[PDB]
């Protein structure tokens, strides 16, 4: 449905020039602000350049100012990154990005309901967040050794729970495969229901409503602060422990698309630029 694919990456000599393009599908580039990011080898993703919805404002990161220029062709539904005077430090995977909404209310809800609790998440969700959640014991499930010694890495559901210790509540924070496993064990669901019709590749497991009793619920219209209407909800299991799940669900239980939340943004595949 919605898809971005970059091209133009190449091996290029220092001082040379390159032009990246990002072909968009499923939406018009001139309706949203488009952004370029890049991730140098074994480094964290950084923002490179962006262009506003109307095409009037172009912003650049310090290290590329005067060398890169972003532009777009409304007809070809494509964004471009002209890169000149390439430096070896420009070496990275370059990623196209579209900003289709924001929902800070859900992130405030998430923070408020997880601070001072341990959080369990799968490896893909760790990658989607990209950073430890401060003020929380982070527990990541993965069959493979960890890659970040700031968080606790575990190899099984039972170890994840044991890693939490004796706490009154454990928060399972995603993603789809992890939710499936912890749903049968959960006493409580914190849900954000988002009024967004999006396809994704990750879903919240179907929970049966008669299994669950709503103890809190609160609908908020969309406005200039949250671009989709949303409804917070807290459910308790009829006939239950300390395990809670917290998740934000768009229509039909979609929770994710390529390690991002599709009510807010979509990412491209990335194109490799090597300056050497
Ligand atoms: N809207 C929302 O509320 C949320 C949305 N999301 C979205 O969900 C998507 C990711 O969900 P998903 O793709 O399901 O991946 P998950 O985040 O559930 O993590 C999957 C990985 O976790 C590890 N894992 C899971 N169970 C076990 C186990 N029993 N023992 C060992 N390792 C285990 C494996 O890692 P390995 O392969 O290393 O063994 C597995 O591949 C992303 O798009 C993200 O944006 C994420 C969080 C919340
Ligand atoms: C703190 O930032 C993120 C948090 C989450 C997890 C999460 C986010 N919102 C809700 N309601 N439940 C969750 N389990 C997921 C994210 O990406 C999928 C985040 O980055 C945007």
């Amino acid at each position: 449905q919605v898809q971005l694919v970059e091209s133009g990456g190449a091996l290029v000599q220092p001082g040379g020039s390159l032009r990246l393009s990002c072909a968009a599908s499923g939406f018009p580039v001139n309706r949203y602000s488009m952004r370029w990011y890049r991730q140098a080898p074994g480094k964290e993703r950084e923002w490179v350049a962006g262009m506003s919805s109307a095409g009037d404002r172009s912003s650049y990161e310090d290290s590329v100012k005067g060398r890169f220029t972003i532009s777009r062709d409304d007809a070809r539904n494509t964004v471009y990154l002209q890169m000149n005077s390439l430096k070896p430090e420009d070496t990275a995977v370059y990623y196209c990005n579209v900003n289709v909404g924001f929902l800070p209310a859900d992130l405030a809800w998430f923070k408020r309901n997880t601070l001072n609790k341990p959080v369990i998440m799968g490896r893909h969700t760790w990658e989607s967040i990209g950073r430890p959640l401060p003020g929380r014991k982070n527990i990541i499930l993965s069959s493979q050794p960890g890659t970040d010694d700031r968080v606790t890495w575990v190899k099984s559901v039972d170890e994840a729970i044991a890693a939490c210790g004796d706490v009154p509540e454990i928060m399972v924070i995603g993603g789809g495969r992890v939710y499936e496993q912890f749903l049968p064990k959960a006493q409580k669901l914190y849900l954000t229901h988002i009024d967004a019709e999006v396809e994704g590749d990750t879903h919240f497991p179907d929970y049966e409503p008669d299994d669950w009793e709503s103890v809190f619920s609160e609908f908020h219209d969309a406005d200039a602060q949250n671009s989709h209407s949303y409804c917070f909800e807290i459910l308790e299991r009829r006939g239950g422990g300390m395990i809670s799940l917290i998740a934000a669900l768009a229509v039909d239980r979609v929770i994710g698309m390529e390690n991002a939340m599709p009510w807010n943004e979509y990412w491209g595949q990335g194109t490799q630029v090597t300056v050497s």
